[PDB]
Order: structure tokens, then sequence, then C-alpha cells
């Protein structure tokens, strides 16, 4: 009798899968643990890892946190010791890489992803003289320069609308495409020596000066309400955000949204998670086996149909369950095929160092101050550099 605990957050969609696994493996008993919030899941992770007690046998980890635990990889099972090297080709290469240490240890098996497209307001595009067919819209945005140029064209015709919701979310989209952002591959902080980072900053700041930003902080009440207005015409759009947009825009948004099979710069990803196995586990082989099964293509397809999470396993993209998916709210867009393409065109080569999230926070706070008119661009950039140096310690 192998007893395994798995700690998840939000809705991984695994409830039926646990029943299936126990039916196939009658010696294994699975118990799921759910913290009340994602922040408390993280805090439990941090607290239990440091105390040496209390961790689940499988701990879920969102990709935006995993940088902190790559630096603590000694405390996690290297899944290569349990067959990861044979499984590697199951996943998109960039999904595997984000859970791989500098020295090659693999500490997580990838669950879902958030491959990004550009969603857009076809009613606002029409009124601005832009194309509205998603195949034509896709040709407008091969790179960020073209994206902002189209935004200025839009803005010149539409004084009461902005191009995108906030400078910060545009920053997130662009920064994560750079080959390096804050760190060298040896975890050396170089944010103040990276001219491409400043060029990214300059280009977004110039967009805000051109009126392209609605200045709405993501997930704020003002941002939520703005979906029922003409406040902004485009968003960088992971697959999972479509449902958020449709909920927030509601009946006001019916007939007004579409999604284009494009992402400026090639591809982008926002979100997705991993299953990890702490060395605290007394059943690392059974834990790794269950984690591998939960993230196998057949199971990622089941999760996709249950809760809509987009698979990170390339075999799932050969399934008609995925590729036939259409989104009626978004003008019947073929989102299954679109987001397969968007996932296949993600390239991640940026190393995330031990304090990547803390450093990024000072840059996005500074950019938000510029966006909101509270600080000039040059003063905010100098302040971000000062604070990032401290954050990097």
């Amino acid at each position: 009798p192998v007893e395994l605990t798995i700690a998840t957050f939000n809705e991984f969609g695994y409830s039926d899968l646990y029943r299936e696994y126990e039916a196939a493996h009658p010696n294994v008993k699975i118990t799921e643990r759910r913290a009340a919030t994602v922040d408390e899941h993280i805090k439990n992770l941090e607290t239990n890892l440091a105390s040496g007690s209390g961790m689940a046998d499988i701990e879920a980890m969102e990709v935006s946190w995993i940088y902190k635990y790559l630096a603590k990889a000694d405390k996690f099972v290297d899944l290569r010791d349990h067959g990861a090297d044979e499984l590697k080709s199951r996943w998109l290469d960039w999904k595997v890489a984000s859970a791989t240490t500098s020295d090659g240890r693999i500490i997580g098996y990838g669950t879902d992803i958030g491959p990004e497209a550009i969603c857009y307001r076809r009613d606002l595009f029409a009124r601005a003289g832009l194309p509205t067919d998603r195949a034509e819209v896709a040709k407008l945005f091969p790179d960020w320069t073209s994206y902002f140029a189209a935004g200025r064209r839009f803005k010149a015709k539409m004084p009461n609308s902005a191009w995108f919701d906030s400078a910060v979310l545009t920053w997130e989209a662009m920064r994560n495409q750079l080959i390096q952002a804050y760190y060298s591959n040896q975890d050396r902080y170089l944010g103040d020596e990276n001219e491409l980072l400043k060029r990214t900053w300059d280009q977004i700041v110039a967009a805000t000066e051109d009126g392209l930003s609605a200045k709405l902080p993501a997930w704020s009440d003002a941002w939520t309400k703005a979906f029922r207005t003409d406040a902004f015409a485009t968003m960088a759009c992971p697959g999972w955000l479509l449902g958020v947009i449709a909920d927030n825009a509601g009946t006001f948004g019916k007939g007004k949204w579409d999604v284009a099979d494009v992402f400026p710069g090639g591809g982008g990803n926002w979100g997705g998670s991993y299953l990890t196995v702490p060395t605290q586990s007394t059943q690392p082989a059974e834990a790794a086996k269950l984690a591998a099964w939960l993230t196998a293509p057949e199971q990622q397809i089941k999760v996709f149909k249950k809760v809509g999470s987009f698979p990170s396993t390339v075999d799932a993209y050969e399934s008609e369950q995925v590729t036939a998916q259409v989104n009626p709210y978004f003008n019947n867009a073929p989102v299954g095929k679109i987001f397969v393409n968007r996932a296949n065109n993600v390239i991640l080569k940026q190393h995330k160092g031990p304090r990547d999230g803390e450093i990024n926070q000072v840059f996005t706070e500074a950019l938000a101050r510029v966006d909101e008119g509270k600080q000039s661009s040059s003063a905010a950039w100098k302040q971000a550099l000062r604070e990032a140096d401290k954050a990097a310690n």
C-alpha cells in the first residue's frame, strides 16, 4: 500500500484521473491537498521545503515560480533518475527546458501551457479602417515594431480607444522573448548591462507617449469593468485568457472579439505548471511514476476536455479533440488549430536566475508609474535599476 499525496492549486482537472490511476494500480492510494489560495500553496511550499517536513509527494509548481526552486534543485528529485530522459520528447522542448537546471537536472514534468496569440476587437478594427479577417490581421503583427505602428495607425483614427490594456502586460510579452533579460547563464545579474532590455523599455514607453495604453492594471476592478467599454482594442492572449475576456466583456462583447494566429516576435507563452517530487517524499519512484502518467498525452487530453487547459505534450496536437476546437464567442475562431500553431512557435532561450521574479517586480512597478503618469521615463528607469540591484542582492 503506497500512499501518495499530491498538492495542487486552482483546478488541475485531475479528480477523475486519480480514480483511473487507482483502478489501474490497486496498491496506490492518492490523496489530493488543496491550499485555499495560490499564495498559500506557495507559502506552504516555501515553509515545508525549509522545515524538511509536510510536503506532498507531488508538489505542483507554476512556471513563474520555478526559477526559485531550480536554485534549490538539491531538494527535488531529478526525474532523470526515474526515466525523464526517455520521456523528454513527449513535451515541447521549451516546456522541458523551463524545469531543467543549468547542470541538466529535470525537476518538473510539464502540465498545461498558455501559448499566446493576439486577440482583437473586430468592431473597433472595422471602424478604424483596419482589416478584420483574422488571416489578414495576422499579417499586421509579425514583430513588435509593426504591432506598435498598427497601434499608432489605429489611434490616429480612434481618439477614444487605446491599442492595448497596459504597458506592463506588453512588457511581460516582450521581455520574456529576449534571449537574456536579467541574468547570464551563470546566474550573474546583468540587468543594468543589457541594452536590449532598455530598448524594450524605450519602445513601450514611446507607445504610452503615443496614447497606445489604456493604463489599466491587470486584474484590477477598473481593468475588469473596461471590458464593457471601447477602452482597448488588442491583448496579448494566452489560450486560457479567452474565457476571462468573454466573462468580463459578457453580452457587450458578443460579436466584437476575434483572435489572430500570430504573435509579434514569433511566439510567446504565459503560464502553465509542472509536477515536482521533493526529496522529502518517501516514495519517489511511485511519485515520479504518477506524475509522469498525469502529464502523459492521453491524460492531458482528458484535462483539456474537462477544464480546457492547453496541453504541453506534442502528441496531443494530433488529436481531433484538440484541433477541432472552435470558440463561438470569438467569432467561431478555430482556437484548437490556432493555439497548436502558437505553442509550436514559442522559443524560450532566456535563463531565469534566483531572484528573477523579485527583479521583474521592480521593473514592472516602474513601468506602471510611467504608464500612469506618476514618474518620468528616465527617473523610473533609474529607480528600477537601483531597486533591481538590491533585489538581485
